[PDB]
């Protein structure tokens, strides 16, 4: 279990839930966050129509 997960669970969009979450680990431990890059286009870009 982590907070990407649990908090997944609670919104009901893991894809969007994770990527609010590990904004500011990523942005922290990099900046760039490609977490709004690669996360957000596989819902978007992809995983869309079948969720």
């Amino acid at each position: 279990e982590q907070v990407v997960a649990i908090a997944s669970n609670i919104g009901g969009k893991q894809a969007l839930e994770t990527v609010q979450r590990l904004l500011p680990v990523l942005c922290q431990a990099h900046g760039l966050t490609p977490e709004q890059v690669v996360a957000i286009a596989s819902h978007d870009g992809g995983k869309q129509a079948l969720e």
